[PDB]
């Protein structure tokens, strides 16, 4: 919307999850920068009454903050000039059935503002519009049925006079989709599947191209085997980012269905793949599959950054990516060609390369290592030692881009895993993944399960790396005054200068932080905040409470000595200067 692209332009708001429409995290207040950020104190505080995952960030538009909660998503509305008093609350009525129906906790991933409404996606795949000064409903419509093992947990992307939402499910074989609706009546407008005939994927054979030459006709039915593409995953709870420019938005496709490949055969698109589409009509420009025929799940859902660089001395449109395999791709957002795919992590051992050569026959794919395919090690064999773990070297938090150095600021996970498939039968409602995982630290580095790293996207380095205990799984937010905020599962709540890395703030929040950092401006005055509450896929065995070592999809026994040093929480800090 138009009254997106104002809200972005005031850096004092913040409209978006992703901050900007390019996803870079990156915001223009230098208040609070490299220089004064050590004298940084907690202004006030805010619990918001839910415990479990607390991820995303409020949003700020006006003086009135927004805060969302997990399950049962719970919308404050505080003002902001009466003291933080709540002048709103929406409590939605949703199912608790929905809840066994979610891989990785209850989270939820924010709001987003457009035109004066206030735009939730419940976890029971329910869109709602809220007005923002009210909290009364607009509309409210129904994007899948929890019945068939579909939830959401991802954020929506309002662009000119739609909203485009996204759907979870890729452990319960759910034929996954975006879907586009109206933003003053809640109407579908288009629903574009990641898998199935070309109708559905809403692809143009002929101009919709991968790798620089067209898809061709059944571009992903001709790699499925009969009809189990309709239970096929690739599903889309990542971050959305949009070009105006090029009037192409971006996203990605999450695991194909079941975690046993071998009663998957076939390449599987376009699960795992960059997808670029109109926001209007839904229709693929190009398309771009990561990790063809899934066999770790390794959800190429990860947030698209779009920057303008100079590579080869050309000014070229840029996207940047770093998928749960490892690579940290660059592409041409345009065209869709791949620049760069080097590993971020230097332990990842699940594929040599991949093959960017132009005619190398395999150009576009990774170079599959023998020794950790759990397909070739076959159904029932515990493929041992695989790096990095199905929580990839980077989840769902998102990576920070600051312009001044040219750097990604990423929080990366350093987890292995051990991985054994097997043949399961598909029971609607019921989960359809098929494999006992264990994960464990990386046997290199120090014992740790996480890293901050600083990363060069036009020749694939990491420029340098600082260590984490645990892993960094919350989002990071990089400013103009030279520093970037990121939260440890510890619960701290860390800024490091964005030149040299060097740790500057650190400050206790109540609970492990898995949400991004926000900074916003009230009366003049920047502030920054940031969601605390483990949970997710990392404090699974903390917000789920399991006990064995490898429920949880293997997290549980993980990260068993989370448990001392952080506990449940539902909390929102805010941090300022002193006057
Ligand atoms: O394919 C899917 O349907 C889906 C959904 C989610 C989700 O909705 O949160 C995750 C995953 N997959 C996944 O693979 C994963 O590792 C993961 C971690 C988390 C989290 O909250 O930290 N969610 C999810
Ligand atoms: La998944």
């Amino acid at each position: 919307n138009e009254s997106v692209l104002k809200g972005v332009a005031n850096p004092a708001e913040q409209v978006l999850q992703t901050v900007d429409y390019a996803n870079t995290r990156y915001s223009k207040l230098d208040q609070i920068n490299a220089s004064n950020v050590k004298n940084l104190q907690v202004a006030w505080t805010f619990s918001t009454g839910v415990l479990r995952g607390h991820e995303g960030s409020p949003l700020v538009v006006g003086n009135i903050m927004y805060v969302h909660t997990p399950f049962p998503n719970i919308v404050y509305a505080l003002d902001l000039d009466q003291g933080a008093k709540i002048v709103w609350k929406y409590e939605p009525k949703q199912d608790p059935s929905v809840i066994p129906v979610m891989c990785c906790d209850t989270v939820n991933r924010g709001l987003a503002y457009a035109d004066g409404a206030i735009l939730l996606h419940q976890a029971d795949t329910t869109l709602v519009s809220l007005d923002a000064k009210s909290g009364k409903v607009n509309w409210s419509v129904k994007n899948g049925d929890p019945s068939k093992g579909e939830t959401n947990t991802a954020t929506v992307l309002p662009v000119k006079d739609k909203v485009i939402v996204g759907i979870s499910g890729g452990e319960f074989g759910v034929q996954c989709h975006v879907t586009a609706y109206d933003l003053k009546s809640g109407k579908k407008v288009w629903r574009g599947y990641s898998i199935g005939p070309d109708d559905q994927l809403i692809v143009d054979p002929e101009k919709t191209t991968s790798l620089g030459k067209p898809i061709g006709k059944d571009s992903s039915l001709k790699t499925w085997e009969g009809d189990q593409w309709k239970t096929g995953g690739g599903c889309t709870w990542g971050w959305f980012s949009y070009d105006p420019k090029l009037d192409l938005m971006y996203y990605g496709s999450g695991n194909p269905s079941t975690w046993n490949p071998k009663q998957r055969p076939g390449d599987n698109k376009w699960s795992m793949t960059i997808w670029a589409r109109n926001p209007d009509t839904g229709m693929a420009k190009w398309v771009y599959q990561m990790t063809p025929h899934d066999e770790w799940d390794f959800d190429g859902i990860n947030e698209m950054i779009l920057t303008d660089q100079k590579f080869d001395g050309k000014d070229r449109p840029l996207l940047t990516h770093f998928d749960r395999n490892g690579f940290g791709y660059t592409l041409d957002r345009a065209t869709g060609e791949v620049l760069v795919a080097e590993k971020f992590d230097p332990v990842v051992n699940w594929a040599t390369k991949v093959d960017l050569d132009k005619g190398s026959k395999t150009y576009g794919r990774p170079l599959v290592v023998s020794k950790y395919s759990t397909e070739q090690n076959g159904e029932d064999v515990n493929s041992k030692g695989i790096c990095p773990a199905a929580l990839g070297t980077k989840d769902q938090q998102p990576a920070a881009f600051s312009p001044k150095t040219g750097l990604f600021y990423v929080p990366t996970n350093h987890v292995c895993m051990d991985y054994e498939p097997f043949r399961v039968t598909y029971t609607p409602g019921q989960p359809y993944v098929g494999a006992t995982l264990s994960m464990y630290p990386a046997p290199g580095s120090h014992g740790g399960m996480g890293n901050f790293i600083a990363w060069d996207n036009l020749q694939g380095k990491i420029k340098w790396s600082n260590p984490e205990q645990f892993s960094a799984w919350g989002g990071a937010l990089a400013t103009a005054g030279d520093v970037v905020f990121y939260g440890t599962l510890e619960g701290f709540l860390k800024a490091v200068d964005s030149k040299t890395g060097k740790e500057l703030y650190k400050f206790k929040t109540p609970s492990g932080i898995i949400g991004n950092v926000m900074t916003y401006e009230h009366k003049g005055k920047q502030h920054v905040a940031v969601l605390s509450g483990v949970g997710g896929w990392a404090g699974i065995g903390l917000a789920a409470g399991l006990t064995d070592p490898n429920a949880g999809l293997g997290a549980v026994g993980g990260y068993a000595a989370l448990s001392s040093y952080t506990n449940l929480g539902g909390q929102l800090t805010v941090f300022s200067l002193p006057n």
